[PDB]
Protein backbone atom coordinates (compact mmCIF):
# COMPACT_ATOMS: atom_id res chain seq x y z
CA UNK A 1 0.00 0.00 0.00
CA UNK A 2 0.81 3.67 -0.58
CA UNK A 3 1.22 6.90 1.11
CA UNK A 4 -1.90 8.80 0.82
CA UNK A 5 0.39 12.07 -0.03
CA UNK A 6 3.18 11.05 -2.46
CA UNK A 7 1.60 8.01 -3.34
CA UNK A 8 4.87 6.37 -3.01
CA UNK A 9 5.15 2.45 -1.25
CA UNK A 10 4.80 2.77 2.71
CA UNK A 11 7.54 0.06 2.72
CA UNK A 12 10.17 2.67 1.00
CA UNK A 13 10.86 5.84 1.11
CA UNK A 14 8.85 9.16 0.22
CA UNK A 15 10.42 11.43 -2.61
CA UNK A 16 12.65 13.46 -0.61
CA UNK A 17 14.47 10.52 0.40
CA UNK A 18 15.02 8.30 -2.21
CA UNK A 19 18.44 9.90 -3.45
CA UNK A 20 20.26 10.06 -0.50
CA UNK A 21 18.87 7.45 1.39
CA UNK A 22 17.89 9.15 4.43
CA UNK A 23 15.35 6.92 7.36
CA UNK A 24 12.27 8.21 6.34
CA UNK A 25 9.77 6.17 9.34
CA UNK A 26 6.07 5.78 8.95
CA UNK A 27 3.67 7.62 11.07
CA UNK A 28 0.02 7.00 11.69
CA UNK A 29 -3.29 8.57 13.03
CA UNK A 30 -6.31 7.60 14.78
CA UNK A 31 -8.43 7.86 11.67
CA UNK A 32 -6.22 4.29 10.61
CA UNK A 33 -4.39 6.16 7.72
CA UNK A 34 -0.76 6.23 7.24
CA UNK A 35 2.04 8.88 5.63
CA UNK A 36 4.98 8.92 5.70
CA UNK A 37 6.61 11.50 8.74
CA UNK A 38 7.91 13.54 5.77
CA UNK A 39 5.13 13.77 3.90
CA UNK A 40 2.06 14.49 7.07
CA UNK A 41 4.94 17.27 8.39
CA UNK A 42 4.59 19.09 4.91
CA UNK A 43 0.89 18.88 5.33
CA UNK A 44 0.44 19.94 8.83
CA UNK A 45 2.94 22.85 8.27
CA UNK A 46 1.33 24.08 5.15
CA UNK A 47 -2.60 23.45 7.01
CA UNK A 48 -1.21 25.38 10.48
CA UNK A 49 -1.61 29.32 10.93
CA UNK A 50 1.66 30.73 11.01
CA UNK A 51 2.04 31.49 14.93
CA UNK A 52 2.84 35.65 15.86
CA UNK A 53 4.97 36.26 19.17
CA UNK A 54 2.68 36.68 22.16
CA UNK A 55 3.44 40.46 22.19
CA UNK A 56 4.45 41.57 18.83
CA UNK A 57 3.29 41.15 15.37
CA UNK A 58 6.54 39.33 14.04
CA UNK A 59 5.92 35.56 13.47
CA UNK A 60 7.30 33.05 16.50
CA UNK A 61 10.50 32.11 15.85
CA UNK A 62 12.42 30.18 18.39
CA UNK A 63 15.97 32.24 19.01
CA UNK A 64 18.67 29.31 18.57
ZN1 LIG B 1 4.67 9.83 1.53
ZN1 LIG C 1 11.32 10.76 3.64
ZN1 LIG D 1 -7.61 9.46 7.68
Amino acid sequence: ENCGICRMAFNGCCPDCKVPGDDCPLVWGQCSHCFHMHCILKWLHAQQVQQHCPMCRQEWKFKE
